[PDB]
């Protein structure tokens, strides 16, 4: 890549900014070298579904001291699902593992198995206090499922910016934070997701995989994070949040799309 293409990259998400009503949040890093392309890294956003990735980090790091964590059974009935539970429904009564809910929240963005994941660790302030332990002084999870998808201009409840995701997605996905296993396994969860097929991975070549996590809330905000794998390169991270004037307003995938397709055009 080249320093000029950098530059030139955070103006074209100056203007891609320019043609919507709302704002955005973008970083993506060339792992290769540190080089970033940003636009407005340090501003918080409502980072609504993509908190999925540090609440299912927080889970992995749990079950490294703990041998018999992963295959736990949480069984759960019909009256306990929230809003938006694709897999979990399915499994009312006995319920699923641990695992089982950690790929289904990353996977499908299951709302039910994110809230028993919450739960399990005991609370939203034990995802922040993982953040923490990871070098994040700037994520907090304050609500669970549904509520924190609010998305209130304002409101610093349930946000991060994209400069501390981007660090804390690259020290989880690239790094060993996880320890060599768990780290695989995230990343294995993350490539499979089912729901990001419009959003950063709409922008990248084919040849690159990309695990990803999307989050989508009220403002339209839309928003997906995660590291794309070039076939025989550093990895790129890619962190991209959006979120609208208006409360009921649509979320954009060709927005984040075209924020992701600007960055990897930069440092291909
Ligand atoms: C998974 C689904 C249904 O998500 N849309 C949701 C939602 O529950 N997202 C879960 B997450 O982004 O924290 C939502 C909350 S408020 C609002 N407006 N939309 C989606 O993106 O298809």
């Amino acid at each position: 890549g080249s320093h000029m293409r950098n530059v030139a990259a955070e103006q074209q998400l100056r203007e891609l900014e320019s043609t919507f009503d709302g704002r955005l949040g973008f970083v993506a890093l060339d792992t290769a070298t540190g080089a970033r392309i940003a636009h407005r890294a340090d501003e918080r956003f409502p980072f609504c579904s993509t908190f999925k990735t540090m609440l299912s980090a927080a889970v992995l790091a749990r079950s490294a001291g703990d041998a018999a964590l992963l295959q736990r059974r949480i069984p759960y009935a019909k009256r306990d699902l929230v809003r938006y539970s694709p897999i979990t429904e399915k499994h009312v009564g006995a319920g699923m593992t641990v695992a089982e809910l950690c790929a289904a929240t990353l996977q499908y963005s299951d709302n039910t198995a994110a809230d028993l994941l919450i739960a399990l660790l005991g609370g939203p302030q034990a995802v922040t206090a993982y953040a923490r332990s990871i070098g994040d002084a700037t994520f907090r999870l304050d609500r669970r499922e549904t509520e924190l998808n609010t998305a209130i201009p304002g409101d610093e409840r349930d946000t991060t910016t994209p400069a501390a995701m981007a660090a804390s997605v690259r020290r989880l996905l690239v790094g060993d934070a996880l320890g060599t296993a768990q780290r695989a396994q995230l990343n294995a969860w993350m490539l499979g997701n089912k729901t990001g097929d419009a959003r950063i991975r709409a922008g990248v070549p084919a040849g690159w995989r990309v695990a990803d996590k999307t989050g989508t809330g009220d403002y339209g905000t839309g928003n997906d994070i995660g590291v794309a794998y070039p076939p025989d390169r550093a990895p790129i991270v890619f962190v991209v949040y959006t979120t609208m004037r208006s409360r009921n307003a649509q979320a954009r995938d060709d927005v984040i799309a075209s924020a992701a397709r600007i960055a990897a055009r930069a440092f291909v």
